[PDB]
């Protein structure tokens, strides 16, 4: 693979995908999630208590360039799911980029959610505003400063579980074998540390489910999870139901429904109806968009293997366009 290439491994039915990460001297490999919705690189460590079994646990007893920090640190996701520990130093290959120095949160404690997860940690792609511990300069800081890539941006390809899934991240560069047609710059609002950005309108066939609303691109987050009038209007359209737990049944046969067409800085980019399923389970099928308390969206997973994005930290701005196939 290229500089700065990363193969991304989905996990279950586009759960979340994960690319392997080396950490240390030699160095050993871990399997971490990609999050753009958060900015702590942590992993599991042999300090962990209450880890699991199967994750890969950073040793700093086997690592030469080790060096302890005597900072502490917590973090309480919005899913419910948490971990803590110490802070430590360590270089971090990424995709053959070696960054030097690079402050590692080891986990001492972590959520269940996580000790049976498939992956050792997280690597937090947000930006620099939101790390739990201030001081903190992010991988992407540090490829920056030290040089490592030419310009500010990633290139993500998440891709279908029915298309054999895969994905790939590309720092310091894209690839536009993966996309169709031209690329759609739009601004983004970093002002709360995440990759806000503004959608015009939402529509299903004729229909304007949706006015123009806010949301943040979350690589972390499996649904398009949307406020409450708006999931309301999209899930009137292809008569879903609420399930009363922040989710909806659809029908699991969406040969007969119409895309969801989000129209961003004036160009069209759809979220496929085979998208609309999220997890089909005994006969039941679980609908690939959500509701939840906020006044802004949270758009996911379900709408980046649909679309292939180009991240900017520096301007920042994101570039957007149809996924190829």
């Amino acid at each position: 693979a290229g500089v700065g290439t990363v193969p991304m491994t989905d996990y279950g039915n586009d759960i979340e995908y994960y690319g392997q990460v080396t950490i240390g001297t030699p160095g050993k490999k871990f399997n971490l999630d990609f999050d753009t919705g958060s900015s702590d690189l942590w992993i599991a460590s042999t300090l962990c208590t209450n880890c699991g079994s199967r994750q890969t646990k950073y040793d700093p007893n086997q690592s030469s360039t080790y060096q302890a920090d005597g900072r502490t640190w917590s973090i309480s996701y919005g899913d419910g799911s948490s971990a803590s520990g110490i802070l430590a130093k360590d270089n971090v290959n990424l995709g053959g980029l070696l960054i030097k120095g690079q402050t590692i949160e080891l986990a001492k404690r972590e959520a269940a959610s996580f000790a049976s997860g498939p992956n050792d940690g997280l690597l937090g792609l947000g930006f620099d505003t939101i790390t739990t511990v201030r001081g903190v300069k992010t991988p992407m800081d540090n490829l920056i400063s030290q040089g490592l890539i030419s310009r500010p941006i990633f290139g993500v390809y998440l891709g279908k579980a029915k298309n054999g899934g895969g994905g790939e991240y590309i720092f310091g560069g894209y690839d536009s074998t993966k996309f169709k047609g031209s690329l759609t710059t739009v601004p983004i609002d970093n002002s709360r540390g995440w990759w806000g950005i503004t959608v015009d309108r939402a529509t299903v066939g004729t229909s304007t489910v949706a006015s123009s609303f806010d949301g943040i691109l979350d690589t972390g987050t499996t649904l398009l999870i949307l406020p409450n009038n708006i999931a309301a209007s999209v899930a009137r359209a292809y008569g879903a139901s609420d399930n009363g737990d922040g989710t909806y049944t659809i029908s699991c046969d969406t040969s007969r429904f119409k895309p969801l067409v989000f129209s961003i800085n004036g160009a069209s980019f759809q979220v496929s109806p085979d998208s609309l399923v999220f997890e089909e389970f005994q006969g039941q099928c679980i609908a690939g968009f959500g509701y939840g308390n906020w006044d802004f969206a949270i758009i996911g997973d379900t709408f980046l293997k649909n679309n292939y994005v180009v991240f900017n930290q520096g301007v920042p701005e994101v570039q957007i366009a149809p996924v190829a196939e």
